[PDB]
């Protein structure tokens, strides 16, 4: 099962934010709300001059509420992609926090939040081109991506667009753009590879399915690089597995690279 | 735009997860209110053999009881059967209690299980009920407690409480009255689950979702009435739809009607040969109606 950690410290922060006809999700922290900044754009379908819409922007024109507060805006600025609006209240309920990066490979945890309603949690990993694969549609974005490590709350992902390809696109919350993708309507490529992790096998066969009978095969056709998976409870190598890489029956009818070695492995033994 | 299993936010069910230990067993339980409730089989003093519950508690003393959220502890002054729950009146109310209700989950429903190891809340996850009364989660030693929760309309329900897995893997709880799913009993037994049902009004959901994300290999010329495919069903571990109303807005929207699905079901349970269906190599009934046109629409 792909897990999340639990999304309480997160959900008080959510707050709705609305300029003209956009309206997506902010990171309400202190007295700053952290938002994508293409909430300001008059036509987010068509190409965007940031500097044109930071220029005619009106502080009076935005909508930053969560519940019953209405949250005036006093201030505005550009960080990266990211907006970063100064309000006229304190978030009584900001958690001990920091900010950190997303590797590809990696898990985190994302809260989908609609038009500043969270409404569900869930895990992800950080593909190859800086992407993730979620599920967002309109109104989700500034969704706000997490990762708890050992009492500390990191905020690592807040989310901008999903590409043609259906990939989906965020930035962290310092305004720099995962997989170095532009905030504009204009298309953008995905690159072509897979994870480590397709550790999906070794879960496969400790739930009982075994039909079980490389970096050279892995460089040429689209496959992250490579023993040290050792807990030897399923008695099979993984270059015994390795094989079954090298691709009408797995838990899924394709290898599944989205759960990391650890978190399979702190999921299966726990502790 | 993608499909994922959802799992609603935990934020009112985490600050009620307390760590209950007495002698060498150590799970999860309820704090709400002043009442704690956890899975009675944690006074057993052997779990791994046939447990008199009746002596169990005959024996118990409230003293060996280590009732306790965040490293402090709670002090208990009642201990109680209700069903194969412990209701343990505790010395201190919990401050954070949100309003709640209890019922218990149907077959094919939907719900979100908060995974706690020794009362700290872990991970979170959403799950559906099997017609058999179990589910599969990933529970490991220590998360019996584990709350199931849903949300509807903004009301909080709890609805399971992890108890006990099968030898076949799958996962038995009980609602929050004692009552375990499905009649199984809590002993380290060998009982057998029986025959999986599929549920009918989640895998036309599943399908629907596959259409909304683009995919439509699997719709042909063809469509199956409705008591064709029931009476299909009955032979075939499927349930049986008793109307195609929940699937009106999904097939305004796709332009595909549930008899086409229904079509596609009779057709795609022989085999998917090896084509894959947003990432799922068979028919999968773990998403609802209503689960998906929230995750496609938001609603
Ligand atoms: C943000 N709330 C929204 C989330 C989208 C909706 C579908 N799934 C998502 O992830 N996205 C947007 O508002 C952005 C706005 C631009 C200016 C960044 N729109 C898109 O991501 C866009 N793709 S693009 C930028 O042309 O590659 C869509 C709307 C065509 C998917
Ligand atoms: C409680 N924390 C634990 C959860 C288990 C651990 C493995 N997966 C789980 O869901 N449950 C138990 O220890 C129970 C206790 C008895 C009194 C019901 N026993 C089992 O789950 C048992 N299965 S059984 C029905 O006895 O064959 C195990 C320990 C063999 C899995």
């Amino acid at each position: 099962r792909k897990m999340a950690q639990p999304s309480g410290l997160v959900e008080p922060c959510i707050v709705r934010v609305s300029y003209g006809n956009n309206v997506l999700n902010g990171l309400w922290l202190g007295d700053e709300v952290i938002c994508p900044r293409h909430v300001i754009a008059s036509d987010t379908t068509r190409v965007i001059n940031y500097e044109n819409e930071m220029s005619s922007v009106r502080l009076h024109n935005f909508s930053v509420s969560k519940n019953n507060v209405f949250l005036g805006v006093v201030s505005a600025k550009y960080k990266g992609v990211n907006l970063v609006l100064k309000v006229n209240q304190v978030n009584p309920n900001t958690p001990e926090h920091k900010f950190k990066s997303i590797k590809a490979g990696e898990s985190f945890n994302i809260l989908a939040c609609y038009e500043g309603c969270p409404g569900s949690v869930y895990g992800v990993n950080m593909r190859s081109q800086g992407t993730i694969k979620g599920s967002f549609i309109a109104g989700t974005c500034g969704s706000v991506g997490y990762v708890s490590e050992n009492a500390t709350l990191y905020f690592v992902y807040m989310h901008h667009l999903e590409l043609g390809n259906g990939s989906h696109v965020g930035s962290n919350l310092e305004g720099e753009m995962y997989g170095g993708y532009e905030d504009q309507p204009s298309m953008q490529l995905e690159g072509t590879v897979m994870s480590d992790n397709v550790a999906f096998l070794y879960a496969a066969l400790i739930n009982g399915e075994r039909w079980v009978t490389y970096n050279t095969w892995a460089k040429t056709n689209s496959f992250t690089e490579l023993t040290d998976f050792s807990m030897a409870k399923t008695g099979q190598s993984v270059e015994k597995l390795l094989d079954s890489i090298v691709n009408g029956r797995i838990l899924y009818g394709s290898l599944c690279d989205e759960f990391t070695p650890t978190e399979v492995i702190r999921q299966m033994y726990g502790v």
